[PDB]
């Protein structure tokens, strides 16, 4: 269970963000169902919000999540799993994720040398979580979608055991982007309801035997 708090451009904190420029869920409930609507933008990822992050193409983004209380626990230290950031073109503001939209551009999952994972790390930051805006990127708006996936029950897949299952936590952000030059569209069109599927070994996923690596899902980095 965790959500957004607010964005972070160069370190500039841009302040509480949630119904402003973030698409708020009600709660920190995750999303279990992969042929859920709310799987690329939670539940309310449909509903449009007033404003977008000023970035530029190659800023330092910081997405700052929390639990209950901005700058606690951040997330139960059970929930390890893979952290991932994605971006789609603003369509509309109606909009909510679905379809063949998304490139990946930012993912960190299980570091072997360390026996930790990206949620682990996100803890030790204090719920600060960095990526980089592509600095080829178009200038536009653009969803912004980052995602911790909590593996601690994703040994039964949801299809089979309701009970159990991956735990999705996608949080949408609208953001504006300035260009510095550039002129790449993020192109590889990634369908969460299609691309994320129970055989997955990144969603199937038995975090208690030993294993040496994880799979992230979906494609790999974007390039340019
Ligand atoms: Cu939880």
């Amino acid at each position: 269970h965790t959500r957004m708090f607010s964005v972070w451009v160069n370190g500039v904190d841009q302040g509480d963000g949630q119904n402003v420029y973030i698409r708020t869920p009600p709660n920190t409930d995750p999303i279990k169902d992969l042929a859920s609507p709310a799987l690329a933008c939670n539940v309310k990822g449909g509903e449009p919000v007033p404003q977008f992050v000023s970035a530029s193409a190659g800023d330092k983004l910081t997405f700052e999540w929390y639990r209950v209380k901005r700058g606690d626990d951040i997330i139960d230290p059970s929930h390890s799993g893979p952290i991932t950031t994605w971006i789609a073109a603003f369509t509309s503001p109606t909009m909510d994720g679905t379809g063949p939209v998304w490139s990946k551009i930012h993912e960190e999952g299980y570091d072997a040398s360390t026996k930790s994972w990206a949620v682990d790390k996100l803890i030790a930051n204090k719920g600060m979580w960095d990526f980089t805006l592509p600095s080829q990127l178009k200038p536009g708006k653009y969803m912004l979608r980052q995602e911790i996936v909590a593996h601690h029950e994703s040994d039964a897949t949801f299809d089979k055991n309701p009970k159990r299952g991956a735990q999705f936590y996608p949080s949408c952000v609208q953001v504006d982007v300035k260009g510095v030059g550039g002129d790449a569209v993020p192109d590889q069109a990634f369908d969460f309801n299609k691309g994320y599927k129970y055989s997955d070994p990144g969603i199937a996923f038995d975090m208690y035997t030993d294993f040496d690596s994880y799979p992230i899902p979906g494609p790999p980095v974007w390039d340019a």
